[PDB]
């Protein structure tokens, strides 16, 4: 059912991409979605395109008709959640990173992400649940241990802070050896 014209298309907006170039890919992600409409795959594509050029209002609406289309596509919540992270729009963001993390309960990023919003939403305690989930699912991760870290700063447990921050400086140390 792949239109030949579809198929030209998506291979001219892989180079584009390849070729660091966005603004170009677009303009061929919408002639594959003009052709085949109704697949996911080139909206889902423009979504991320949108992103990287940084127009991330446009890009929570294009990963909402994907969304539409493929009420679970999973990696379109995935993404949508971290722009809507990046908007400073946390309140939105909480319910679509909650059900990424439903989807992928072993991705210590998505818990990341998650914990990022609820401590942008003002829920100290929520969000450092969340973080602390990410920081078990991959210890060697430095980010994860630095906002953990600040997290009890701001609710004054200087004590699990200083943990966490020496932890930190360990895997810094580590990482030059
Ligand atoms: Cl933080």
């Amino acid at each position: 059912a792949m239109g030949d014209k579809a198929k030209l298309f998506r291979n001219i907006s892989q180079r584009c991409l390849r070729r660091g170039s966005p603004e170009e890919a677009l303009r061929f992600l919408k002639e594959w979605a003009r052709h085949e409409k109704n697949d996911p795959e080139p909206l889902y594509q423009m979504g991320i395109a949108l992103a990287n050029l940084g127009d991330y209002q446009r890009a929570v609406t294009v990963f909402d008709k994907v969304l539409k289309l493929r009420p679970n596509h999973f990696m379109a919540s995935y993404r949508k959640g971290a722009v809507l992270l990046k908007i400073k729009q946390y309140k939105l963001a909480l319910p679509v990173l909650e059900a990424v993390v439903a989807a992928a309960p072993a991705d210590a990023r998505a818990y990341y992400l998650l914990g990022l919003a609820y401590d942008g939403d003002e829920q100290l305690e929520k969000g450092i649940e969340a973080m602390q989930k990410a920081v078990d699912l991959d210890p060697e991760e430095i980010k994860y241990h630095q906002h953990l870290g600040f997290m009890n700063v701001r609710k004054d447990d200087h004590k699990t802070a200083a943990e966490h921050f020496t932890k930190v400086m360990e895997l810094e140390r580590s990482q030059d050896s």
